[PDB]
């Protein structure tokens, strides 16, 4: 799956991974990640990250 760089702090968000600690079980994509979830680093919004490809 996909990989998205937060441009606050370079956390990756790993779709293959997710993020389990925040209520975000592996294999979710990014646009179905919840409206409020943020950056688990910085707090950053979904708006400051950038998709890893061309």
């Amino acid at each position: 799956m996909a990989k998205w760089v937060c441009k606050i702090c370079g956390y990756i968000y790993d779709e293959d991974a997710g993020d389990p600690d925040n209520g975000i079980s592996p294999g979710t994509k990014f646009e179905e990640l919840p409206d409020d979830w943020v950056c688990p680093i910085c707090g950053a919004p979904k708006s400051e990250f950038e998709k890893l490809e061309d």
